[PDB]
């Protein structure tokens, strides 16, 4: 109530821009993305502008309550709605301006990737490297890393972040950039969730590609040996360097299929001239190759595609991540043991997928320690996702847990990272911060401690301050 | 007896190619570089060629004895003469030849840097980046990394080593390169000390620069703030990215002087043109700028100068290192305490010196994962030498340790790299390993277990196999 009364004041009266757990729509406003890890925030507030985020944050500090902003909602732990914390919903901070001269656009955190793409296209045929899912909010994406079709070509979205507006724990409003509050700006570019609320983004852009070529080779068949041949091929090609740099290169494995897919930027001619499927021992069953000029159509198509697969909507699920680089590639034996594992473990899923997103090229162009993002030298990501038509059961966890154990069990005591966009709230808090942040974890405790000594910005796997 | 007989065999009966501790020659054959960390190896063997290294190594292996090769001898611990281990003195492996066509040279490990410099110039006016001191042996140099005048313009020494010949701890003789036993080639170029004896190098060469421009600026005086000013201008001048690529940039500090050393590759007008001195506050008490057209003369004065410096000789001494970078660029507050500490701490020396030396330039055309050399994103090193009239005492140990700290008070807990060419045997071992190799400590620990499971090539701080 002391808290409930100024939180009304932060949003200048508007009773429809603030909401408390006693009401009945509260379950539905909290809008959980993971259907199993339901959370009850202490309140929810929809600030209008930056002073209102500053105000709301003090409201929580005055009543010893911790804070997590929610932009787009896609955190698998639902940390945007951390229970008994203030949930600052940024859906109104959706501003977008473009500079026809620098081509540096200026967006608010509540912009969802779909609207960032439509606007950067319409306002001067621009785009920027980012993820494929159009419902990903920008606030939580530019700040964790943001990889996608154009990443091997151009890098992480956060490489194109030039300046941010940060609201701090003590409610100050600062800017940050490579020239001004360097350290803060280091943490906001990979770990913003733990140091402040980013309420506006200066993001450089690229010009869109003239010809985007999607491609989708398939192999049906539940035979481990054939599947490990596909994988080992893909992994070995990638580790080749025979591949083009400006070519995205995914590989998704379901129960019953292997899906080499990706996008090449350049003419459909030259792609086929790479005869990409030749390099594989067995030929694929199906071959979808499409060439888009309109780049927003390429983007919305691929956003649509992941949604239709069933791995992009709020659901009952659990998922984990892994980073593999040159030193840590998966052995020939290990592969076989893997797909062997997949075929024969009860998994408990109405649908599962395992994605191998390639991740070299322009991503390597930035120092491991220049951003909070640590995995610059990574060769490919591994995201594992287990949907269940029922509630999640401890069956499905062990399936995915074991899937990580086997995937690394070709070198199990080495260093494997995790993407902090694909949080995994089913693992020891100590193990998490290590995979997420790796060696940057300590500099991050240095900064955390200095711009948020209490833990005002806190979640299950937030960065905790020094001792 | 068994061991001694086999070992006379390995050198084909030349009984003056084997030295045992019972002989009066012995103490001196060991030829200790540090006079405090003395040592007694359980034999010294002087092989003529590869076949005799390989046979020498098995003699040790068959008597459950461990092995270290000696080349130049510049290991501050005296690791080539480790106590109770076999010392494989490579003095007789000074083979040289230059292919005019490729200007690639094929040397043996015994070649000191002096002889290497000379023989390259003379056979086609070639050189190859390396340490300034001429008494350093190629053997334990091109394997730890090897940096001197032309590194920020051409790279480390090991960035020119093409192929190698290696005696593996099972006495097999194998070659290595980027496209052959690559897992080995990696470890040879960073911590050969740990994985084999190299008995032949294939180094590419550059042609010699037509004009070299040694220079120096001296700030006599003991005022610590006055000096600290000197340095913090020096730290700030390097980080500006203002300086040329083809130009080294030292800065040494003693009990009363701040010598700003370096070279420059080009004409004299220009180096003065640049007015290196200008950027500084108090102008320098003294200046020299000699121009060497002849490069060997240039290298040979440089080497010879370090000798007269007093540091680069066998002696009673102790000495340590630290790497630094944009992120731990020492702060102004502590930088003062440094010189106040230098000026105030009972240093127990008769001569002390603290060498900051630039890096980057081209040192960063090679990923830290591409050689066993991991501190490749460094801005500058620090070598702290501290000599003593007669035996070393705790007083002097502690002085450099304390100094080591008072440098680190900047961010006392950040990752501070040590340099493996400047070893430090008065710190705990876990401490060392992480300093020398860091990120790669693991990957080397793989390769070490593949090609030396029984840890035949061991020194007080050598890479170990996994557990
Ligand atoms: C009191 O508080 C409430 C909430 O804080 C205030 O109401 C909020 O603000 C506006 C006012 O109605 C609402 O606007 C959004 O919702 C509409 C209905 O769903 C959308 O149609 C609308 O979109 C259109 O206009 C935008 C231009 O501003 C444009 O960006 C839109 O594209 C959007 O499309 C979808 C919508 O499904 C969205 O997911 C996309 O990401 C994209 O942004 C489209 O052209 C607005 O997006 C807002 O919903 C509403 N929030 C509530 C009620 O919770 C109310 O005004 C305050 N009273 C005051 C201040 O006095
Ligand atoms: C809300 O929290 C914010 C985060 O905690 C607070 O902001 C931080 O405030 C501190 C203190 O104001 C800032 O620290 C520095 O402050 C000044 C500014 O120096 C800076 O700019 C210089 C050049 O422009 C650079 O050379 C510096 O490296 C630095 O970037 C400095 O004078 C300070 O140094 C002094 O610090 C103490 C005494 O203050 C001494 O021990 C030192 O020896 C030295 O004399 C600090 O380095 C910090 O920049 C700032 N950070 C951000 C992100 O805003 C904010 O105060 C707080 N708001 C409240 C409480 O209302
Ligand atoms: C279906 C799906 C597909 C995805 N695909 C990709 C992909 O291809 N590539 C990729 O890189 N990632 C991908 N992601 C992951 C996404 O990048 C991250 O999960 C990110 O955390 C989601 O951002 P959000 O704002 O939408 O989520 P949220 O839950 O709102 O935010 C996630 C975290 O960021 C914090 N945060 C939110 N807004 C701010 C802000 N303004 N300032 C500071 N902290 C803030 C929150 O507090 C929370 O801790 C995908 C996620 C999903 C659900
Ligand atoms: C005065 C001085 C100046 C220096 N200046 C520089 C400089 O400017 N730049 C720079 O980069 N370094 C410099 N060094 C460092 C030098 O590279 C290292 O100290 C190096 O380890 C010593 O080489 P060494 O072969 O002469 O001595 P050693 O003690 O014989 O060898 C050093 C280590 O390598 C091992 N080793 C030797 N030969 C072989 C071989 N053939 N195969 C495998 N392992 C082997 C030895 O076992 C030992 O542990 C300097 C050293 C000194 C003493
Ligand atoms: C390993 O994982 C794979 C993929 O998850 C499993 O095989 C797949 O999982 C399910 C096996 O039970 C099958 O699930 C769905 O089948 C049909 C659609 O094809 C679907 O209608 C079923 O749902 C209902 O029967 O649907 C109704 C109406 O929608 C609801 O009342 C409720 O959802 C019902 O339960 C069922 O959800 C799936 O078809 C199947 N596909 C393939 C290609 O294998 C393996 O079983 C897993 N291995 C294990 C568990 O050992
Ligand atoms: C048996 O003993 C030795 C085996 O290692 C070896 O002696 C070495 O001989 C080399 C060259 O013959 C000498 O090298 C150099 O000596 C002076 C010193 O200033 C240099 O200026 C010269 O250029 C010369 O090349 C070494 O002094 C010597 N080393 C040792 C340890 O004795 C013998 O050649 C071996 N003899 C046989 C028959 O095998
Ligand atoms: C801090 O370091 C200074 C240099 O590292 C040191 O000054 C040096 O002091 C020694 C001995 O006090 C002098 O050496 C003298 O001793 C030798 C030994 O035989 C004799 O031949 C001579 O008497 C010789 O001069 C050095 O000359 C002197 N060097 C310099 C540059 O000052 C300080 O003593 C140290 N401060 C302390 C320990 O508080
Ligand atoms: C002495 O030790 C040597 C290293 O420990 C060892 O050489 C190693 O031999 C293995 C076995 O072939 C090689 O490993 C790989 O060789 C090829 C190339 O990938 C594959 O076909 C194999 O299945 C295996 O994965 C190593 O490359 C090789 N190491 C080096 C440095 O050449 C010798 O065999 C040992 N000699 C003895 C015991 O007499
Ligand atoms: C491609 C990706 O990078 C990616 C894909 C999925 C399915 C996901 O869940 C996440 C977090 C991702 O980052
Ligand atoms: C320019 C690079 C110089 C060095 O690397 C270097 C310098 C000194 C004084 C030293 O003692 C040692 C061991 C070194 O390696
Ligand atoms: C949520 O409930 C409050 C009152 O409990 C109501 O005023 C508000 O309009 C509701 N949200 C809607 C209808 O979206
Ligand atoms: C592409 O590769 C296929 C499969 O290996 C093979 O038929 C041929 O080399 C290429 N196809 C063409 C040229 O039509
Ligand atoms: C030292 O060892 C023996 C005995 O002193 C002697 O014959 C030999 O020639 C000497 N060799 C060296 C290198 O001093
Ligand atoms: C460098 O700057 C000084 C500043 O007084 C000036 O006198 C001098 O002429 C400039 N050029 C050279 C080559 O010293």
């Amino acid at each position: 109530s002391a808290f409930a009364t100024c939180l009304l004041a932060s949003v200048g009266g508007n009773s429809s821009a603030v909401a408390f757990p006693n009401q009945a729509n509260y379950s539905t406003l909290v809008a959980p993305y993971n259907f199993d890890l339901l959370t009850t925030p202490s309140a929810i507030v929809w600030p209008q502008d930056t002073q209102q985020v500053a105000a709301a944050v003090k409201c929580a500090v005055d009543s010893d309550i911790k804070v997590q902003p929610k932009s787009g909602g896609h955190n698998y732990g639902n940390y945007g709605s951390t229970t008994g914390e203030l949930s600052v919903n940024l859906d109104n901070l959706q501003h977008f301006s473009m500079n026809e001269t620098s081509w540096t656009a200026r967006l608010g955190p509540g912009n969802r990737l779909g609207r960032v793409t439509e606007l950067m296209y319409n306002n001067g045929g621009r785009h920027v490297p980012h993820g494929t899912t159009f419902t990903v909010g920008l606030g939580g994406h530019a700040t964790v890393g943001g990889a996608g079709a154009a990443s091997r070509m151009h890098g992480l979205l956060l490489d194109y972040v030039e300046e941010v507006e940060v609201v701090l724990a003590n409610s100050s409003i600062v800017r940050a950039s490579k020239s001004h509050n360097e350290d803060l700006f280091f943490a906001v570019r990979g770990a913003a969730s733990s140091v402040g609320i980013v309420t506006d983004f200066s993001i450089r852009t690229e010009p869109v590609p003239v010809s985007s070529v999607t491609y989708s080779y398939i192999w049906e068949g539940t035979d481990p040996a054939a599947r490990a041949e596909v994988f080992l091929t893909w992994q070995s090609l990638l580790a080749g360097g025979s591949l083009p740099q400006h070519m995205a290169y995914d590989l998704v494995a379901t129960a019953n299929s292997m899906i080499l897919g990706g996008a090449y930027f350049g003419s459909q001619e030259d792609f086929e001239a790479f005869n990409l499927s030749s390099h594989f021992k067995v030929a694929p069953d199906v071959t979808h190759i499409k060439t888009y000029t309109n780049f927003f159509d390429f983007s919305a198509a691929a956003s649509a595609q992941t949604k239709a697969a069933g791995i992009a909507s709020p659901s009952h699920f659990y998922a984990k991540s892994l980073v593999f680089n040159q030193q840590t590639l998966i052995p020939d034996d290990a592969a076989e043991e893997v797909f062997k594992y997949l075929a024969t473990t009860k998994n408990g899923t109405d649908l599962y997928a395992v994605t191998f997103a390639a991740l070299g090229g322009a991503v390597r162009d930035v120092s491991a320690s220049e951003t909070a993002f640590y995995h610059r030298d990574a060769s490919y990501f591994m995201f594992s996702f287990g949907r269940t038509s029922g509630d999640l059961t401890d069956t499905t966890v062990q399936f995915l847990d074991g899937l990580s154990e086997v995937l690394t069990s070709g070198q199990p005591d080495a260093y494997y990272g995790q993407y902090v966009g694909n949080v995994d709230p089913r693992q020891p808090t100590d193990e998490a911060l290590t995979g997420y942040y790796g060696k940057n974890l300590h500099r991050l405790q240095q900064i955390k401690s200095a711009v948020d000594p209490n833990d005002v910005f806190h979640n299950q796997q937030s960065i905790p301050p020094l001792s």
